[PDB]
Parts: C-alpha cells; sequence; structure tokens
C-alpha cells in the first residue's frame, strides 16, 4: 500500500476517511506547512474555495505559497470546491491569483470538488511516487 | 496595449472576439505549435474538455504537452468546458492526466468555462508579461 503523513487538523475530514478506504496507511503529524505529505519533495495544501477566495481578499495567498515552496521543491495546492456562482470578488480577482500561482511561482494548483476528489487525487499522486521512488 | 500572437486556425474564435474587445493587439500567424504566443517563452495552448479527454482515450495528450515544452520554456495549457459529467471515461483516467502534466511535465494547467474566460486569463497574462519585460 501507499504512504502519506497527514497533518492533525486533517484527521477526522472525508478526505481522510476515502484514503482509508481507499487502502492508503496514514501516519498523524502536526505539520507547520503542508496537510498531506507524500514525499520528502512533494507535499500537498488542501484549501477550500472559500478560503481560497478570502485569502485573496486579505493578500495572503502569495505568503502561503512563498512558505510551501520553501519547505517542499514540489508542494501542489488543491483547491477544493466550485469557484464559480461565489460573489464578493470579481473573476479578474481569481483568475490572476490563480495565473500567479501556477505560472509564476509555478506551484501546480488541481481543482477538486469534493473531499473525496481530494482524496483521489493525492491517492494517485502518492501511488505513483511510491511506484518511482 | 498588449500584443499577443494568435494562430491563424483562432482567428475566428469567441476568444479571439473578446481579446479584440479587451484592447489587445494581434498579430496573424500559422504556427506549427501553440495557439497563443506571449512571449519568446511563454505559449498557451487552448483545448476544449471534450478534446482533452479524446487525447486521454487516444493516449496522444503527453505527446502533445512534449512538443509544447520543446517550442517554449514557459507552455501553458487552457482546458476550457466542464470535464463533469462528461462520461465515456473513468474520473480517475481525468484527474491522472491532469495531474501528470501538472507535477510531472511541469505544464500549468488553467480551467476557463468559456471562451470568454479563456480570453480574459489570455488577456491578464499577457498584461503581466509585458510590465514585466
Ligand atoms: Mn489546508
Ligand atoms: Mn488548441
Amino acid at each position: 500500500g501507499v504512504k502519506v503523513v497527514v497533518d492533525s487538523r486533517e484527521l477526522r475530514s472525508e478526505v481522510v476517511k476515502r484514503l482509508k478506504l481507499l487502502g492508503v496507511k496514514l501516519e498523524v503529524k502536526t505539520l507547520d506547512v503542508g496537510d498531506y505529505i507524500i514525499s520528502e519533495d512533494v507535499a500537498i495544501e488542501r484549501k477550500s474555495a472559500n478560503d481560497l477566495i478570502q485569502s485573496i481578499i486579505d493578500g495572503g495567498l502569495f505568503d502561503q505559497v512563498k512558505r510551501l515552496k520553501e519547505a517542499y521543491s514540489r508542494p501542489i495546492m488543491i483547491v477544493e470546491g466550485s469557484l464559480y456562482g461565489i460573489r464578493n470578488v470579481h473573476p479578474n480577482a481569481i483568475r490572476g491569483a490563480i495565473a500567479a500561482v501556477t505560472v509564476d511561482f509555478g506551484v501546480p494548483i488541481i481543482f477538486s470538488s469534493t473531499p473525496e476528489e481530494t482524496a483521489q487525487y493525492i491517492f494517485l499522486i502518492a501511488k505513483r511516487e511510491q511506484e518511482e521512488r
């Protein structure tokens, strides 16, 4: 089976439930950065669409990505939930943030519609990491 | 204004119409690779959700990304349209492809819901490129 380190704050999430159903072996830790660690280089940050939008409003998104990159050489951000129909911010603000993180900071931003899908992504990434290690 | 080179096959698309409304100055060329060129390093490939799925079915997606990377150091792929509810392929096949391109090949995959949104992304990326040149 594949092994993934999970931050304590994620322990009782539906993501963890699906990872367990998928047969993933989890090791719990309290991480200063990241939510799911796949390898010494690959770490995943789970962020809801609402929190992404809030971090854009408060201008804290870039500091968050900076911190991720300084801790892991190959960080990944999974944005969970729909970003559409969510007012309180012009679409260009969301688009601009996405483009900056993925193209400028060079941090992949994979989109997931549910916690189950976030788990499915974590699982397939970890499986590939294990196979090529 | 910002300047973008557009491949001839895109000339009469709704993407081009919006780019023109946004004030972008377009130079038409027949490109061997890429759909919208922003700089010597940044090129954008527009691909509909249906074509993305088809390229996964036919196993041609990776060759396409390879070709993009060999032509431009900083290529970007904009997937246009929803990938959900589109059967004829298991979700893991789509997820796996997305993860491979963005994390392994290191090519950003920005998602757009419409040709207008694809244009909005092209515009903001080009504007930033111009400002920092
Ligand atoms: Mn998180
Ligand atoms: Mn295209």
